[PDB]
């Protein structure tokens, strides 16, 4: 919460108090209630637009350090999933000059929740034991549509591993979040088309079109009509079979049964079939491309403009070839002639409306010729071509139908929610901040720095270095479980079950899917994740080089252990073991928001263990760093992405070092902590260098002792912010010499991204739109860092810490923060009559809030 | 300790008391005991802030026999590992005239802690047996990206021995010991560069550069850019396989799996693969070099000297060629086509950032062409060249993380620590002593004597006799354990386990593995080893020429035994057995330093015994001997390596015959033992030779009786030191005849090595830097040796034994302190605030993994339900048990 | 550790042992008088290794001049600078090793001394005035004693 008075600063929680474990079960933090913070804002200059197209921004009144007022100043929402591929330059569309982003994943086996045999599979094995010949006769088949010999052979295997549905549901969530873009233009806010490209203004009149393989540059098209995998290249292969007798051996163990429940899940069974086929092959099968009409800032230069969705770039699975088995209409022995095969099956697979040109061209809507036992030549299709035909017909309400059916056949409530969490955590992305003295800045148009971007985890994204298809050495970003085809076959036939596979009412599918607001809710759900990682990284002052070099040669002992426990270093078989210090981040999340992240159960040694997206990232990335104007990299600060007001304003509780500065010109304006709090100044007056009250040294005064680093102390960080927020901070060491990290041109601090204004809005003023909490304490050399001011500059702030003076700093006028008059002609403290008449009600509201 | 008065030397412990078996548990010797005495750093400090570049000497005040005090007197730390290949001569740096040192190891299989199959293996056998009801060839048994037909063949025919991991950990530790030279000059001792080259001065500002195959002389470059093994002279071969089928039949049995658990870092994993490959091929794969800027003693002339690490020249034999079988990324049918393979390999190997010439040339970063069935041709690389390319890329900090993940698979704490003990024992090395009257001496520059060197065990190091690659193998110096590929494959995949192999946390890795101070710390760990071996050889009087010929001689039956029992050449029940008299040196160590040496178990028929590095040396070497000032050898002394101030200032407790001479205090100075102690003076036909009070048996043995040799007696040895420390002793027969052994020019004693001085230092005076305890008693041909003085020279010392006169002596002015151990764990670690925020969860998840070796959440009770015929499952009829040793019972007579 | 400059209202506190150690650093022949950072202090400093020493006078036959630091002042150990900085006595590392071990009681430092034993007398006189009875003082005692008081 933002603060009206300095009394609200002193009484704030300490960091260790919030990093503490909490026992109580909580609730998911859906974007539907994060929605209400952007709307329902204080301010009289604000037209309260109803369309979600305009509700994309943090609007508010602001108050200057000099005591002036500014109305309806703006702060852009940081996150997006769209990467531009046609940047405007000189007010005209121009082909991009920068290579595409990429993500990877280490899929893992899921041994947790091993399956139990049904009484059906039990009696089947008994019949195999006692050698009951009749039960697997040649022409016996179930109403399911599969013949008995196949069931008797699928049952014979013993499997240790359980079933997951994680990568499956994850691919469905990714396709969903791509298809959501195609919904009404009013249902999608414009800020999302102008986070990376600040010179572009989308049109409300015409919907974004969702194409595929249309990118202009760097081999992005992946062959067009001839579709090919973006990752590694090549075409896959697909074959439809009525029986496992037909599938080639050395291929049999891999073949997947397709239950009838899948094929009756939609208006067009070939489409449900195609969507299941997408569901268990490699992703992306192609590069999807959102296209949108946009115009000039003056409206002068309209045109279509291309965007590549982030979801389209993540790489998961990658199984290349697949054999699908299908139900049959009639109780008949396995087909021998071709016509007897084609007429036999429940549905006859075919390409969708879009055509393809390849060595194996597919005419639009072409029928597939089913395989049979006596066939002179085995039959097969290219996979990327196959899915390419149907790439145009997936649709979010159809996916909704499909999901209701899956929810009915087997549980989907929780797993889809966790998969959705992974989707947000991986596919939401913000540009690195540029440094400035004022409220707004951005990097020059069509530049490598314009397109640098980071995860919510404050890890920079990997960027491709060559034309598609890529042929990389893998660099996985985080673990996920794999969906096992064999266990799926054991379950689809009623042969087996698992403790989390319980069937559910269709109405229980989580409400996100099939809803057109889903994109906006994605963007919103991304912010709290950054708040938890940010408060993790800012509590200790480690510089961005000290993290970047912490997994390479320039490491310390302490940086070694430090990077080691942030991430999922550990690798037990068939498991994902959580980071030791990811738990602290989950605690911060639960204490600062009174809500909880999605869990996945996982067992080790018979011990149960929850795991969250906080606990399953992988080490070796590069961290967020600020740029200088003119693009020079600077990496002194601890890593950052987003402006302080987001942190201060969405949280219910925050640690003391992070609070907003109270408004200028009041009694109880910003102050500081001194000797009584147990702090001590470091003077260096011989060189004009004076530094705040700080923690008493513990043999760590100039070099830290080996294996140790800076200690948590809020009040000292607060003082460091007070020194920084003056205009001339100087980052030196104990002797007053330069440190190895690059430093901002003097007085600059990182600041939020510029976007074009609407009518009646203002650019943010002063330090209202800036990171401030990013204070250095530990350099890559192992030395301490000190923030200095000259002896003359340093006198007022020292009086403030001493509490014999006040300081003047700018602030948002939101909630209970009111502007302070220059005089302060105070009267006797007096409760207002209206405040007493309406106090109980005000208590009832707060009680209702606490209850939840 | 140093003695303050004669009362203290007179009450010192007897040698037999210190050699007794001790039963108590004791902490490891981390080498920080010596650090807090010779350095500013008591407690912790950052290595950058401490300048341990200047902390490389023993310092103190000295008192002379004449009553003067010499302030800021100095002494060198005796040991080193660097070997100059370019010596300063005449102020001008030049090529070495002398051939390089070499070392050999006897690698072999031995029984280790008994081994047992895991639950995961039982599940696999049940999967196979259940699979036998259906005419389907199916792949249920796949694990961790490996083929189902491979897991089946790794689950067969286990070897009883156990698993060691020791040779692996040796190769890793040697590599680390070399890359630790690569850190900045501020934190390596100056002396370390000038133990052998005493005329050079290193420069602090610039770090040393570690290269490969750069040496100027005797063909030391092993073909240079085109490489060959230094010893065999050959070239290796290495091949990567997705599956075992593509391995040629000639070598499908030697294949090693490379488990997925390493390579889990987002750190380059193509390098971790190279460091797995390095730790199982033959070592050295090339001769590493350390090039360092240095200057003339006047500071005048500057240059780049070349050095060879001692770690880089020791030969651990093994495997020229490797098939490395890589994990599959995506579970799938075996890649009959190539694109199915490469896009599915979990890592695709490629050469490191360096070019190589010759047949099969390798451009930098070149990619290996994967092997798969039906391929147009087989492909492989020479391994000397594949390893030549990554050779510049390893570093201390990456070895630390590597071993940190390696610890998660298998416990590596105690095993690594023992491997590090072997590292120190074989690599730290010191030059032979020069006799003199005064406190300093050194051999002539670029001479053969200048470069001759010895181990902490007082055995000399052998030299090469021809240009590399060597055409012919040297004799083994020490024997180590080997690591079987077969049971490695079983253990990496969780199919087998032993009590020594229990998995541990990444934090358990010992501190030396990470630090830049590690070179200095290895340098300090070799001193107590010499103190132990020195007290051992000096307890008896046997001379160097006498040890040198002892193993064979037929003059005396006792001597043959005395040498045959110090080396490890015995066995029982198929395992190694520790040397019988190595245990004495081990006890001697434990009793003097109050610290326990690292050990490893051997299972004799299921009964574990501890072997230490004291017990595993092999016969063949020459013993350590001093040189004359002119370079002539001197045989007469017992073996010696170091000045006795080292032996006597760094022990908690010490033997009586070796204590320091007490300080002058008013009337008293030094004193000697007499007939009241049980001793008696020797006299002969000559009236002008006098020998000290000695044993009473000394009267009846000009020659020792066969089957018998001189016995321990501290006081007679003390008197022998008193005769020796006068400036004019005479080494002679019972009759006063000359002994056959070469003797020093008159009145001289061996003395410690000279090094250049810093401003304000003084050279050691008189006998302050000499060895004294090396008192000969047993001659090569079986005679006693007596120390004689002429009558007039003899009068004051005899009265000193009678406590009626005093003898002047020099001493160090140093007081006694000996610390309680600095650390219990053998690993450094400190709670951060976050460690306390997240404590209990780690504490129980840890224990839940330590018990989880070979466990899966599915239990037999579940997988039974899926089985067709539960009674016929082998897990039912064969509950698993630990294999007995030497072998499990077979074919019992009902 | 926490005062390159003393806080206002505060100065260096009595502590005999640290002062003793300061004398041990000073009495080596090569001390260096410097700032917390190793910078020069504003106060004028002696030519290196020198200490104040007592005044020379001409010798009588058989006397010798005092040697070394036998006639010097030693206790004058600076700690508070004119501009508020601490003053530190520094030695280079190699110069520093023997003295630190002497603080750790593991080494000894040579020094000069006078060869003089201790004696300190009970007071020679109570009155503050010398006086001795003569025989006549005893012949004429009581009369004086009471006429005085009278």
């Amino acid at each position: 919460p933002i603060s009206a008075d300095f009394s609200e600063v002193e009484n704030a929680p300490s960091f260790l108090s919030l990093a503490e474990n909490t026992d109580e079960v909580l609730k998911p933090y859906t974007g539907l209630e994060i929605q209400t913070i952007i709307t329902n804002i204080v301010g009289d200059a604000n037209p309260n637009q109803s369309r979600i197209f305009d509700q994309d921004r943090l609007r508010g009144n602001q108050y200057s350090a000099g005591g002036l007022v500014t109305q309806n100043a703006v702060s852009a929402i940081p996150f997006t999933n769209l990467i531009p591929r046609t940047i405007r330059v000189g007010n005209i569309l121009v082909n991009s000059a920068n290579r595409l982003q990429i993500t990877e994943t280490n899929v893992s086996e899921y041994y947790s929740n091993p399956i139990i045999a049904t009484k059906l599979s039990e009696m089947i094995s008994d019949q195999v034991k006692n050698n009951q010949f009749s039960t697997w006769r040649r022409d016996n088949t179930s109403l399911q549509g599969f013949n008995a010999f196949d069931i008797a052979t699928i049952n014979t295997a013993i499997l240790p591993n359980g079933l997951s549905l994680e990568s499956m549901l994850l691919k469905l969530s990714l396709l969903h979040s791509i298809k959501a873009m195609n919904v009404d233009a009013a249902s999608i806010n414009r800020s999302q088309y102008q986070v990376i490209d600040h010179n572009t203004v989308p049109t409300i009149g015409a919907p974004a079109v969702v194409g595929v393989n249309n990118s202009p540059v760097f081999g992005e098209d992946c062959g067009g009509n001839n579709p090919v995998y973006p990752f590694g290249g090549g075409t896959g292969a697909i074959a439809f079979h009525v029986t496992l007798q037909t599938v080639p051996d050395e291929r049999k163990s891999y073949a997947i049964f397709v239950p009838p429940a899948i094929l009756q899940a939609t208006s067009d069974a070939n489409e449900a079939l195609a969507l299941f086929a997408l569901s268990m092959s490699e992703w992306p099968h192609a590069l999807y491309t959102v296209t949108k009409q946009t115009t000039d800032l003056a409206g002068a230069n309209a045109g279509q403009q291309v965007f590549i969705p982030t979801q389209s770039t993540i790489h998961i699975g990658g199984r290349r070839v697949l054999d699908l088995i299908i139900p049959r209409r009639e109780i008949a022995p396995n087909p021998t002639t071709l016509v007897a095969a084609n007429a036999m099956c429940m549905v006859r697979p075919q390409a969708g409306p879009d055509a393809t040109a390849g060595a194996i061209p597919l005419a639009a809507g072409q029928l597939f010729n089913m395989n049979f036992i006596g066939a002179p030549a085995f039959e097969e299709w290219p996979m990327t071509s196959y899915l390419y035909s149907w790439a145009g017909r997936f649709d979010i309400t159809t996916i909704r139908q499909y999901m209701g059916r899956l929810a009915t056949m087997v549980g989907v409530k929780d797993a889809y929610w966790a998969a959705h969490e992974l989707n947000v955590a991986l596919s939401q992305v913000a540009p690195k901040m540029t440094t400035a003295a004022g409220g707004w800045a951005a990097q020059a148009a069509n530049s490598a720095q314009q397109s640098d971007v980071c995860y919510s985890s404050l890890l920079t994204v990997t960027r491709s270095a060559a034309n598609f298809p890529l042929a990389n050495q893998p660099a996985a970003d985080m673990r996920v479980y794999d969906t096992d085809p064999a266990t799926w076959n054991k379950v689809a036939l009623g042969l087996a079950t698992a403790a989390n596979l319980v069937p559910e009412q269709s109405m229980d599918v989580p409400f996100v899917v099939g809803d057109a607001r889903a994109s906006f809710w994605e963007r919103l759900q991304a912010i709290p994740m950054c708040i938890a990682w940010t408060m993790y990284y800012h509590s200790r002052g480690i510089t961005t080089l000290a993290w970047d070099n912490a997994y390479t040669d320039n490491t310390n002992k302490w940086l070694q252990k430090m990077v080691r426990n942030t991430f999922s270093t550990t690798q037990s078989v068939g498991t994902i073991i959580p980071a030791r210090y990811g738990k602290i981040v989950c605690n911060l999340y639960k204490n600062m928001f009174h809500r909880a992240p999605a869990y996945v159960a996982t067992s080790v040694g018979g011990k149960e263990l929850h795991i969250t997206h906080f606990e399953r990232w992988l080490p070796g990335g590069t961290y967020a760093n600020v740029y200088s104007g003119a693009g020079a990299v600077v990496n002194c600060f601890s890593p950052v992405l987003i402006p302080d007001i987001w942190c201060q304003y969405f949280t219910a509780k925050l640690p003391l070092f992070a609070g907003a500065f109270p408004p200028a010109q009041g009694q109880n304006s910003t102050k500081g902590f001194n000797s009584k709090q147990g702090l001590m100044i470091h003077r260096n007056q011989n060189n004009n260098l004076v530094a705040p009250y700080l923690e008493k040294f513990a043999d760590n005064s100039s070099y830290f002792p080996v294996g140790q680093g800076p200690e948590i102390n809020d009040m000292a960080t607060w003082n460091g912010r007070l020194w920084m927020t003056t205009g001339n901070v100087q980052y030196l060491d104990y002797s007053g010499a330069a440190i190895v990290e690059a430093v901002p041109p003097a007085g600059e601090l990182p600041v939020g991204k510029q976007i074009p204004l609407l009518a009646g809005e203002n650019a943010p003023i002063e330090l209202t739109n800036a990171a401030t909490t990013c204070v250095p304490r530990y350099s890559n050399d192992g030395r301490r860092i000190f923030t200095y001011l000259t002896t003359a500059q340093s006198v007022i702030p020292v009086q403030a810490c001493n509490r014999a003076a006040n300081l003047a700093r700018s602030c948002w006028l939101l909630s209970n923060v009111y502007a302070e008059p220059a005089l302060q002609a105070l009267g006797d403290e007096v409760e207002d009559a209206f405040d007493t008449l309406t106090n109980s009600s005000f208590l009832d509201v707060a009680k209702s809030v606490a209850e939840s």
